[PDB]
């Protein structure tokens, strides 16, 4: 009936923020392509202040070489000895943000380590100093390289923590200058870091904020008795219909209702990267067709500004927040200087379903909620009113609500499926650029030569990595090839995934049936080399290992095969070619219906093989092993 908005008995926990993740993995990859004026639009539709999604948090996946869900993503060091601080898109993405908003807060984490870290064992801890160093490093070149102050480093994503570790990547953190950054663990479940920070003084001493993982919108007792700073540091993951909205709306609110948790972020920031890999089009907008400039701002988009306009990291949540009556939920925040926002969600049980956990089914209904403004609050006159609608309207501004008393009290109707921002502030804005151009599909002729001297980014466009790492390569000693692509890594990962034993990279359209894939390939390692070109691949990021299709493989030792699949086990035809490492040839592969051929330097080498039909999927080139290649002159002639 009545709920009463106080702040005179005190104040409530301090709010961190909302944010986003890029990474974990790859998931930004198309977005980097992007025709300008769009590829601008869309960063400010999520980083620029009082406009869009206006997010006060960017966290980032430090790359390390592995497949992280949707992708590999480049490391700094992919060998001992190795620094580049220019590889990838994190940085840029880093710096895109703060250009929009200076106070952004920076965060990074680990998923994938490359294999050297680990001294012969797939496991980071086997030296503490080594990865705790690897991980400065990063740090210290955000701020060298690119001017980026990271906030705030965590330690194995979803994976376990080692407290000696801990203790010398703070050891570390501080030995080179950078007190500053503050330590966020661990990134998985609320045990046993809880318990262990209350076990342990020195450890407690170390760790500034825990971040649990898809919590369900509640917390652990340990965790209270902590005392620390209680995030939901990866949430959502839901694909970005009305249904994701509805989850993102309710667990802002209720993450800090249930569980005193004062921030919450999203995997992930902007679906850029193919659709038919893992969790699909699971970001806050859309971004995956950077050849034809369509993005698609989604409803979380809005859902955000809901709270992201009109709070700021360091306001105040009042302790007068809850759940009301007949469903939903409300929380209320200030900043100390006279302005108060209230965020309003009646999110229906059917369209809010979160994909981790799902929740057990929960009543709402058609009610009235009534607010009085207690303590110094009843001060104020008025408030700025922001309606959205799920099922649609978003994000339009309403008429003022005066109080037009002395009572300091107002009453609300409140539907299903709504959000309501009351607040003092003026800033509100539904940002807007004109409509970006139609969907199409990926270009049914396609080619790059790599020829690019100075490349803005590491690797060619569209190519996403989904084991190994592909970078644009520079060769003098060559005329013929002398700007080629090239497969860098020569050993495994400390894999966060089940990386594939042989390296990838996808590129094209999903839906391709019919196909003719042509490619100069180059085997570098003698007698044991060998690379592939391959059509119609199914699956890839974490069910890379998985990947169906047709593989024309060539071998150093003088022999080719044909497969259906990636890890090689099911042959369609195999035998004896002119092959041998460190020569140029060009392969050709044609799939069309249920037969295949293939081609060596334009010659044919098998035909009229039978693969499996119908049966539809990406272009892709690769190496057998983790082992160095290269690749000139691609193209692609398919048909939808
Ligand atoms: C964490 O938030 C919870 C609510 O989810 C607070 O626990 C109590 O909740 C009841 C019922 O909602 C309130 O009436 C009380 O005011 C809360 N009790 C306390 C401890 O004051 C709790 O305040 C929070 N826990 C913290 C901050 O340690
Ligand atoms: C409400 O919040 C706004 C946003 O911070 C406050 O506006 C700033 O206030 C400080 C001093 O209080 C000024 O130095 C800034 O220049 C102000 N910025 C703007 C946008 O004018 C404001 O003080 C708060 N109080 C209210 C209700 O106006
Ligand atoms: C891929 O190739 C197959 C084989 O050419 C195409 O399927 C044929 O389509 C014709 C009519 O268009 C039928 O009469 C044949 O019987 C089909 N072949 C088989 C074995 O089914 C198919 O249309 C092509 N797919 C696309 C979209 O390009
Ligand atoms: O299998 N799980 O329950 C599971 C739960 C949480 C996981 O962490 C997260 O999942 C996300 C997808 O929803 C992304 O993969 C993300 O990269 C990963 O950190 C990964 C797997
Ligand atoms: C939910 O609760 C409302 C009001 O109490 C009631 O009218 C309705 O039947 C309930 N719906 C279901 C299916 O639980
Ligand atoms: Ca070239």
């Amino acid at each position: 009936g009545a709920y009463v908005l106080d702040d005179s008995d005190g104040l409530g926990r301090e709010f961190d923020g909302i944010g986003a993740v890029s990474g974990g993995g790859a998931t930004s990859r198309l977005l980097v392509n992007y025709p300008e004026p769009y590829r601008s639009e869309i960063l400010d539709y999520l980083f620029k202040p009082n406009f869009g999604a206006s997010l006060h948090i960017l966290k980032v996946e430090i790359g390390g070489d592995g497949q992280t869900t949707d992708g590999t993503e480049p490391s700094h060091m992919h060998y001992e000895l190795d620094e580049n601080y220019f590889r990838g898109y994190e940085w840029w993405l880093m710096k895109e943000a703060k250009k929009r908003n200076p106070d952004i807060i920076l965060m990074g984490l680990p998923w994938s380590f490359p294999g050297w870290l680990g001294k012969g064992f797939s496991w980071p801890y086997v030296n503490l100093q080594l990865t705790a160093y690897y991980v400065v490093r990063w740090i210290l070149g955000a701020k060298h390289y690119h001017d980026l102050d990271i906030d705030y480093i965590g330690i194995w994503n979803e994976r376990p923590f080692d407290a000696n570790y801990i203790k010398e990547l703070r050891k570390m953190l501080d030995y080179q200058g950078l007190q500053r950054v503050r330590i966020i663990a661990s990134d998985n479940l609320w045990e046993p870091i809880s318990s262990s920070l209350l076990l342990d003084q020195e450890l407690w001493k170390v760790v500034d904020v825990i971040g649990a993982h898809y919590p369900g919108t509640y917390t652990v007792w340990n965790a209270k008795m902590s005392g620390k700073k209680l995030w939901s540091s990866e949430d959502f993951s839901t694909i970005n219909s009305n249904v994701g909205a509805g989850c993102w709306s309710r667990i802002l609110n209720q993450n800090y209702i249930n569980g005193n948790m004062t921030s919450t972020i999203a995997w992930n920031l902007v679906a850029s990267y193919y659709e038919e890999l893992p969790y699909g089009r699971s970001g806050l907008m859309t971004a995956q067709e950077p050849w034809s400039g369509h993005y698609v701002v989604a409803s979380p988009i809005w859902v955000s500004a809901h709270t992201t306009q009109f709070t700021q990291p360091g306001w105040y949540y009042l302790k007068t927040v809850g759940h009301l009556e007949k469903g939903g939920s409300y929380v209320a925040l200030t900043d100390g200087l006279g302005n108060l926002t209230i965020i309003i969600e009646t999110m229906s049980h059917q369209h809010s379903m979160c994909i981790r956990p799902y929740l057990p089914y929960y009543n709402v209904s058609h009610q009235l909620a009534t607010f009085t403004l207690k303590g110094s609050l009843r001060e104020i006159q008025e408030l700025q009113v922001w309606y959205t609608k799920l099922g649609r309207l978003h994000f339009k501004q309403l008429d003022t609500l005066w109080l037009l008393d002395g009572s300091g009290s107002f009453t609300l109707e409140l539907e299903e499926d709504e959000i309501f921002t009351l607040t003092t502030l003026t800033t509100g804005r539904k940002g807007s650029y004109p409509p970006p151009p139609s969907s199409k599909p990926f270009p049914t002729n396609y080619k790059d030569d790599f020829n690019v001297e100075y490349p803005l980014f590491s690797e060619a466009p569209n190519f996403a990595d989904q084991t190994g790492v592909f970078e644009y390569y520079m060769n003098n000693e060559d005329r013929e090839h002398r700007f080629t692509l090239r497969q860098v890594l020569n050993q495994r990962p400390i894999t966060w995934a089940a990386d594939a034993s042989s390296t990838i990279s996808v590129i094209g359209d999903h839906h391709w049936t019919n196909m003719t894939v042509q490619c100069d390939v180059y085997i570098e390692t003698p007698r044991s080399g060998g690379v592939f070109i391959a059509g119609r691949v199914n699956k890839g990021g974490i069910l890379i290992r998985s990947a169906t299709g047709v593989f024309f493989w060539i071998f150093a030792n003088g022999s080719y095969r044909v497969t259906a699949d990636l890890g090689g086990w099911i042959t369609y035809a195999s035998g004896h070619a002119d092959v041998t490492a460190k020569r140029w040839y060009t392969l050709t592969l044609g799939i069309k219906g249920y037969f295949a051929f293939g081609m060596l330097n334009g010659t044919i080498l098998w035909k009229n093989v039978r693969v499996k039909y119908p049966g539809h999927g990406w272009a892709a080139i690769g190496t057998h092993t983790f082992e160095f290649a290269q690749f000139d002159n691609f193209r692609v002639e398919a048909a939808r």
